[PDB]
């Protein structure tokens, strides 16, 4: 699964990816607050691979210097190296491997882990007892799955999960858009897709349950540099990593609640959660 659908100038890049535009827009902050830098915040159009192929040619290049990655997919889309299981592995797999291959710098992780999940509701997990992927499984022959088509389609989705897990249910409905939130609301599936930090969990009463076969690889999102843009301007390692440990899952959950749920604009609710943590001043 992807995530996706001194005055010099720093170029912060993402793709059109609610979470994606939320963090870039917190590291555009944290430079515009707390260095002279001017930030182009590019937003880049296509799948999350543009982020890279844009970061290898950089900022001076009408490329980017700075976007924010997960761990999980540097190490096995980028890298093609298989699904760890730790996350201090496939961190430092990555942080090592950029920095050979392409003078990447991969800067502290921000906090939060926004892997690939299947959820149920509230109500069902209480009722079944149901906290991992395993104790789903056990039931699985009950119970429908409404699925975004591409987790459906994919050896690394549902039919390599299925394998893993050996998951019986009697259905796997393609659902595209935000049809399977209506669908399990409904109770005409039981089970759904998502990404861990998806804006509608809470909303929706619905509950994560873990991956305990650790099917998924890590996704730990933190800001990747280029090396020569740290040389120009070596404050930005310091600068950067204040986020360091700064958002937790269900910090994450909240923020892309408030744009994907209520709608508001990205670039105020990344401000506005540096300044109520007192990343950036009031002033700022
Ligand atoms: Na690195
Ligand atoms: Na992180
Ligand atoms: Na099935
Ligand atoms: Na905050």
């Amino acid at each position: 699964m992807h995530h996706h659908h001194a005055n010099d100038t720093v170029v912060v890049g993402s793709i059109n990816f609610t979470e994606g535009i939320i963090v870039a827009n917190m590291v555009a902050e944290m430079i515009e607050a707390h260095t002279d830098l001017k930030v182009v915040r590019k937003l880049n159009l296509g799948g999350e691979n543009v982020n890279f192929e844009a970061i290898k040619r950089g900022g001076a290049n009408n490329g980017i210097d700075i976007y924010v990655e997960y761990t999980g997919h540097g190490l096995v889309d980028i890298l093609g190296f298989p699904s760890s299981t730790d996350p201090e592995g496939a961190y430092e797999t990555v942080k090592k491997e950029y920095k050979r291959k392409w003078n990447i710098v991969w800067l502290k992780p921000l906090g939060f882990n926004n892997t690939y999940t299947l959820t149920v509701k509230d109500e069902l997990a209480k009722q079944y007892n149901l906290k991992t992927f395993s104790d789903l499984a056990k039931i699985s022959d009950k119970l429908i799955l409404g699925a975004t088509m591409f987790f459906l389609e994919g050896p690394d989705g549902y039919p390599g999960l299925q394998k893993l897990y050996n998951f019986k249910f009697k259905h796997t409905k393609s659902m595209d858009m935000g049809i399977r939130y209506t669908a399990i609301d409904n109770n005409e599936v039981q089970v759904i897709d998502a990404w861990a930090t998806d804006g509608l969990l809470v909303s929706h009463k619905l509950k994560i349950l873990e991956d305990d076969k650790a099917f998924f690889p890590p996704y730990y999102a933190a800001p990747i540099i280029r090396q020569d843009v740290l040389d120009k301007h070596p404050e930005l390692k310091d600068v950067l990593n204040k986020l360091a440990n700064q958002i937790s899952l269900e910090e994450m959950q909240k923020l892309n609640y408030k744009v994907d749920g209520e709608g508001q604009d990205p670039a105020k609710v990344a401000k506005e959660f540096l300044k109520e943590k007192g990343l950036i001043l009031q002033v700022d």
